[PDB]
């Protein structure tokens, strides 16, 4: 087999030519000519078997891509895996190389008025198919939004999605764990399981945020100090918002605390669009159930140069074990690829 930076990459013969792209915590991705289809392509190998947990994200990721079929998500192009589940080590997901992703972007660009409004376009275009799913990604963040050279925006990374559970959300005070700290919304650390698609609105307006500066709007330093960045530019809750929290331990820590006033979102952005703020907002509104649901956000001002109902389409089909199970599901999930 060929081998890349120091590690197996059994790809061959369809795929020739490597170079590393970059890394993860089991998963070295490169890029790679496909001989069949005459293009470069990006490879991701994932060695998940050794651990329920990575089994897990691996199975959640490939199932859900391998049913989406939408212009804003990555697909799967091909499988590559051993032919059987005995000889089945790691397995590589081939997908359209994309140029860069928001991180990497944000890093040393600055983005035009009109960038950013198309980019959230997109990520919204891509949410509403996601959601119409019943599905939650999560877990959106600048590096999990893929760029062409053409500034095509397709999400990625669905191994930490779920099904949405409305009616199972609610849990205590400083438990929870969903998302990447800073895109995660605040009801995460008071009552909130991250099971509403409410969650993932909040990461989509710290995106947004972080696209009209390079920064991210809610830099907390770990877990505890993520809720202190937002209250401080969001200022405090409401009555009417805090009476929404029932749970005594998350509505009295903020009755606990001095009143902070609202930062104007025009103060933290003076060159930014209104329309841009006004949605900005709507996003960033601390009550999840007062939070504008993706539908509404596509209608929104800001984005009516792209708005187009009859063009954001939804899903066909939404969704309604040790790592031994788990192997055997991703080699079943895997054949058509034989
Ligand atoms: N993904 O995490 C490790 C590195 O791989 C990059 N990547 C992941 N999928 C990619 C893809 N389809 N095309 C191009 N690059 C990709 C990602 O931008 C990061 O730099």
């Amino acid at each position: 087999p060929e081998m890349v930076r120091g590690q197996v990459f059994d790809v061959g013969p369809r795929y020739t030519n490597l170079s590393y792209i970059g890394e993860g915590a089991y998963g070295m991705v490169c890029s790679a000519y496909d001989n069949l289809n005459k293009v470069r392509v990006a490879i991701k190998k994932i060695s998940p078997f050794e651990h329920q947990t990575y089994c897990q994200r691996t199975l959640r990721e490939i199932k859900i891509l391998l049913r989406f079929r939408h212009e804003n998500i990555i697909g799967i192009n091909d499988i590559i895996r051993a032919p059987t589940i005995e000889q089945m080590k790691d397995v590589y997901i081939v997908q359209d190389l994309m140029e860069t992703d928001l991180y990497k972007l944000l890093k040393t660009q600055h983005l035009s008025n009109d960038h950013i409004c198309y980019f959230l376009y997109q990520i919204l275009r891509g949410l509403k198919y996601i959601h119409s799913a019943n599905v939650l990604h999560r877990d959106l963040k600048p590096s999990n939004l893929l760029l062409n050279t053409t500034c095509d925006l397709k999400i990625c990374d669905f191994g930490l999605a779920r099904v949405a559970d409305p009616d199972h959300d609610h849990t205590g005070f400083l438990t929870e764990y969903v998302a990447t700290r800073w895109y995660r919304a605040p009801e995460i650390m008071l009552n909130s399981k991250g099971y509403t698609k409410s969650i993932d609105i909040w990461s989509v307006g710290c995106i947004l945020a972080e696209m009209l500066s390079n920064r991210p709007i809610f830099p907390g330093k770990h877990y505890l100090d993520q809720l202190n960045h937002i209250l401080g530019i969001l200022g405090s809750p409401s009555q009417e918002d805090l009476n929404c929290i029932i749970n005594l331990k998350a509505r009295n820590y903020l009755l606990s605390l001095p009143h902070k006033n609202k930062v104007p979102w025009n103060r933290l952005f003076p060159n930014a669009d209104s329309k841009a703020l006004d949605l900005l907002d709507k996003m960033l509104t601390f009550n999840p159930h007062k939070r504008i649901e993706v539908e509404q956000a596509l209608a929104h001002p800001y984005l009516e140069q792209y708005y187009d109902p009859s063009d954001e389409p939804i899903a066909e089909a939404p969704f309604k074990l040790p790592k031994e199970k788990l192997k055997e599901l991703i080699f079943e999930e895997t054949a058509r690829f034989q």
